[PDB]
């Protein structure tokens, strides 16, 4: 409360911590759907279905321009583009396995990372 401070972990070092997960995300041999925004227009459904597209380009994007205003809201922006694969993907279908292939790979080294 006012004055009274609790100890906060050193937050330094979070946005080249990100941003080098982000890039060993990007190159996973699984990132291939993740890369870059959906074809609105060539995925039938996807604009409709998905209120919130997210991508790995658009979260370098954000990351290099200032746009996460902490690792959470990072960590928020990765996974919705995991939750949105798993809505839209079937579990067993190329694209629904790299997705859950790519939400494990990613919560590990984000566990690793942070989790101190
Ligand atoms: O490459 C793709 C294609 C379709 C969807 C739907 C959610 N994420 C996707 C990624």
């Amino acid at each position: 409360s006012m004055s009274v401070k609790k100890p906060k972990r050193d937050d330094s070092k979070d946005l080249a911590l990100c941003s080098m997960i982000l890039t060993e995300m990007e190159t996973h041999e699984d990132a291939w759907p993740f890369l870059l925004p959906v074809n609105l227009k060539l995925v039938p459904g996807y604009k409709k279905v998905i209120k919130k597209p997210m991508d790995f380009s658009t979260i370098r994007e954000k990351l290099s321009s200032g746009q996460y205003p902490n690792l959470e809201t990072f960590a928020l922006d990765v996974r919705l583009v995991f939750d949105n694969c798993e809505t839209f993907n079937e579990d067993d279908s190329d694209i629904g396995r790299a997705g859950h292939n790519m939400r494990k790979y990613f919560e590990k080294k984000w566990t690793d990372t942070f989790k101190v």
